[PDB]
């Protein structure tokens, strides 16, 4: 049985509004309703992995697992294996996989982050799962962020707290947060960003929704505007939204948006909004294609509609050669030329680089670079030709060209990372000097750039 080079992943996010689900929710897992929907001809075809995020979930883990497993069984005639389930308050993530994948899945991690302090430490935060699927690392984050049209800053703060403190993936990757630890990272949930238009425009917004004219609404979506100003979800992707706002509905119909301020809303308006979202961030030059992104029309127990997204995602095999794993393959090397980091830091201290990759027996520390002043005030850290020669465990190009090198630039004085980034080895050529580039972030904020040239030696 050959190892896959591609899998399909279903991502679901549903804020259940503290109500049990209806007897049939199969439309969700089939990507049927509004938006970018899945072809009817695929309905019997199971996804390889199903990742379900709920918010305001009133069910026990046992109650929800029974509904999810029985649902997928009715659709596919396959009995899914439970990879992981983690719940923080009423925020839950379930990962299910086809039985044929049981022995391809390992290194399963779960974690949660509680957001807010005293007042605001109450019910918001994130849960997450990570695991290895053969040679591919996969991360999944379900977050319920701060509610309310006037709290987009709080939501952006909740995001930064979750990405700093959610402990998933390989703990040996100590300089890197979740936004660098995974081949493919999926981040979804009730992110609670709103359509930022005047209250008096509520009926105009509803009219626009009824005509399926989303352009003037999405131009005021707080997640799109905050992302365009690099305030949140830097370097993440989202498929185009072509479905109606998923919040806030009257329960038991989809014919009506409930937007007016009530005691129950803290006297806040809930203008129709895309609260419920799926974003992803994959390593450079890895295959990832969104094949669906939409909302169900027929599940009406909550004041939110479930959202689905499906993805084709590139995966690699667990490679074994005569040499690595367990030693280096002297037929392989990675060299770096004319390299320099440009940093936004106003500080003047020495820096060195760390290289981390599963293609190396362990991480590699460089010599300190030489600091120079950029023409526009920047700190430029010059490595020139001084960066070490990296020694991969496997030289076969079918392995090495599918790998990535994570880079951290660290203070000599503190050993603290000032910026992290990622370089693909999927080069246009081997044994050839080629430009490389990565932005550098710290706590998911842009802190600089790394550029230079690479020269990759493989066994071919
Ligand atoms: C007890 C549960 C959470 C568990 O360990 N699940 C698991 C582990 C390894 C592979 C797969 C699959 N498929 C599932």
């Amino acid at each position: 049985q050959p190892e896959p080079d591609m899998i399909t992943i279903f991502i679901g996010t549903w804020n259940m509004g503290n109500a049990p689900p209806p007897k049939k929710i199969t439309s969700w897992f089939l990507s049927k309703g509004q938006g970018k929907t899945r072809d009817d001809s695929a309905d019997y075809i199971p996804h390889d992995i199903y990742v379900i995020g709920t918010q305001e979930d009133p069910l026990s883990e046992k109650e929800w697992l029974e509904i999810l497993k029985h649902s997928l069984q009715e659709i596919t005639s396959v009995t899914f294996k439970t990879v992981a389930i983690h719940t923080l308050w009423n925020i839950r993530i379930v990962v299910l996989a086809k039985p044929e994948h049981e022995n391809r899945i390992s290194h399963i991690c779960t974690d949660n982050v509680k957001t807010g302090i005293a007042n605001t430490l109450g019910n918001k935060g994130a849960v997450g799962v990570s695991f290895m699927f053969n040679g591919t690392s996969l991360g999944f984050v379900n977050s319920h962020l701060t509610s309310g049209s006037e709290k987009k800053l709080r939501r952006n703060q909740n995001y930064m707290n979750i990405l700093r403190f959610l402990a998933l993936g390989d703990k040996k990757l100590s300089p890197f947060n979740i936004t660098h630890r995974f081949t493919h990272l999926f981040w979804f949930g009730d992110l609670n960003y709103r359509v930022d238009l005047p209250t008096w425009e509520a009926e105009t917004i509803i009219q626009k929704i009824k005509q399926q004219q989303y352009a003037d609404l999405l131009s005021h979506d707080q997640l799109l505007t905050e992302r365009r100003e690099q305030k949140v979800f830097l370097h993440f992707e989202e498929e185009e939204i072509t479905f109606a706002p998923t919040y806030r509905f009257e329960r038991l119909t989809r014919d009506k948006y409930a937007y007016t301020k009530q005691k129950a809303t803290g006297m806040k308006y809930n203008l129709p909004s895309w609260c419920d979202r799926v974003l992803w961030k994959s390593y450079p030059l890895v295959h990832v294609v969104c094949q669906s992104y939409g909302s169900t029309s027929d599940i009406m127990t909550s004041d939110h509609s479930p959202v689905f997204a499906t993805f084709e995602a590139g995966v690699t095999s667990q490679f074994v050669s005569k040499n690595g794993p367990g030693t280096v393959d002297s037929q392989g090397q990675i060299e770096f030329l004319r390299c320099y980091a440009t940093l936004k830091t106003k500080s003047q201290t020495k820096f060195y680089l760390e290289f981390h990759s599963s293609c190396l027996e362990s991480f590699v520390k460089s010599q300190e670079g030489e600091n120079e002043e950029g023409s526009e005030g920047e700190l430029v850290v010059k490595f020139g030709e001084t960066l070490p020669k990296l020694k991969p465990i496997i030289s076969d190009p079918e392995y090495l060209l599918d790998q990535h090198i994570l880079i951290s630039i660290k203070s000599s004085d503190s050993d603290e990372s000032y910026g992290e980034g990622c370089i693909a080895l999927r080069l246009e050529a081997t044994e050839t000097q080629l430009p490389i580039y990565t932005p550098l972030t710290h706590h998911g904020e842009l802190t600089g750039h790394f550029q230079g040239e690479i020269k990759l030696q493989t066994s071919q």
